[PDB]
């Protein structure tokens, strides 16, 4: 009878994305027969451009696929987004660990949902460690000793992994976490909660690390996010031997190995006495709803269906990552779209198994804190500042960008 609703949807992605999300879309009016959904999708390019003006003017689409790093852009009061607790009789919240959904709430706002979630982790070239003679470490100790073993049984040319700067920010955050239970950003305070000794002692480890032959310096390999070493010869020939990195994409770096060597999950490095590894679980992209729909019931039903319903999962697969939603995972698996053996997914598992009660904040991923972090640890590995001057350089730096981030609410 009469009366239907009208709701737009935007997404990025390749026409592999727009494909099942387009499949998706129409199982879901079939089941809700009385909603349309009108579709908004392009490429990465110009996307959140576009997206940035219609939330200013108040016409964003009803449903949209966000970046966790949206929510500093738009929402830094949490009202940037519509609240999803306001909604939970049309989304069914109970599918998503309570603490995974933490890390997308802004002042007791629920502003989206993790589509899925993945960890930074370490991932091994076999081959290699099994010519170094070398169990994966289980311990921080034991991948400091790697370096001096990997540097005189196998050469100078080897290290037991390789890593971006903003991978190593991640590493030694973890490291921190586990020593001292408290987040790199203090968000209330809108600084950096490290003390300035914890600030040398942060740095410090950087150094330790580098001197003892666990990673490349920056002198050989210099990237800050941009994981571009999966190309290059000491990668493939297996003298950069290992990665420390999202578990969600693992297979693009295992198959360029020579084979038949791939990559294999480590063990997560736990100092001793620690009750959390200290992980970083990102958010890959969450749906969340528009602040201005005169639809959040509607808009809360799509994104139900999505993530959670039988046929919505379907459609979807693992074009996003393994679902963060228990009963797609359990559906994904029972059709053998998941499989436990996949190295990606084994990854989750683990990370998923190890304690992490300590979340990380979004303006942690600011891409000046992580320049800034290569520019720190290139004063560092070039001699131009010693350690100590270094951890108050970044200190200064790093707050100042912070500041100014965590202020100016559009
Ligand atoms: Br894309
Ligand atoms: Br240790
Ligand atoms: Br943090």
């Amino acid at each position: 009878s009469h009366m239907e609703v009208n709701l737009r949807m935007s997404w990025w992605g390749g026409n592999g994305r727009h494909q099942v999300t387009l499949k998706a879309l129409e199982e879901f009016h079939k089941q809700h027969p009385n909603i349309n959904v009108k579709a908004e999708y392009t490429g990465w390019d110009g996307h959140l451009s576009r997206l940035t003006t219609q939330i200013a003017g108040g016409t964003e689409p009803d449903v949209m696929q966000t970046n966790w790093n949206w929510l500093p852009i738009f929402s830094k009061d949490g009202t940037g987004f519509y609240n999803l607790f306001s909604v939970k009789e049309q989304l069914d919240l109970a599918q998503f660990d309570p603490k995974e959904l933490q890390q997308t709430t802004v002042n007791g706002k629920l502003n989206g949902i993790p589509i899925s979630v993945t960890a930074m982790i370490f991932y091994f070239n076999d081959a290699t460690w099994a010519k170094a003679g070398l169990e994966y470490p289980k311990t921080w100790d034991e991948l400091l000793a790697a370096g001096k073993v990997f540097k005189e049984k196998l050469g100078d040319q080897y290290y037991p992994v390789v890593l971006c700067a903003g991978q190593t920010l991640v590493l030694i955050r973890s490291y921190m976490t586990q020593k001292y239970n408290i987040p790199t950003i203090d968000e209330a305070n809108k600084k950096f909660a490290y003390s300035p000794e914890q600030w040398v002692e942060f740095f410090t480890m950087y150094k330790t690390m580098v001197d003892n032959h666990v990673m490349p310096s920056t002198k050989y390999y210099a990237s800050i996010v941009k994981s571009s070493y999966y190309e290059m010869k000491p990668w493939i020939n297996g003298e950069w031997a290992g990665t420390y990195m999202w578990n969600s994409t693992i297979t693009k770096y295992s198959d360029n190995l020579t084979k038949p060597a791939k990559l294999v999950l480590g063990p997560y490095p736990m100092l001793p006495g620690a009750k959390d590894a200290g992980l970083f679980f990102l958010p890959a992209q969450m749906l969340s709803i528009g602040k201005s729909t005169k639809h959040p019931q509607e808009s809360a039903m799509l994104i139900n269906f999505l993530l959670n319903s039988k046929e919505g999962v379907e459609a979807l697969g693992l074009e996003r990552g393994v679902p963060l939603s228990a009963t797609a995972v359990t559906q994904l698996r029972a059709s053998g779209v998941i499989k436990d053996e996949d190295p990606s997914v084994a990854g989750l598992n683990m990370a998923l198994e190890l304690p992490h009660p300590m979340t990380t904040s979004p303006y942690f991923l600011d891409w000046q804190i992580w320049s800034l972090f290569l520019d720190a640890i290139q004063y560092i590995d070039y001699g131009q500042k010693t350690v100590q001057e270094t951890a108050e350089y970044f200190n200064k730096q790093g707050d100042r960008i912070l500041k100014r981030a965590m202020r100016g609410s559009l």
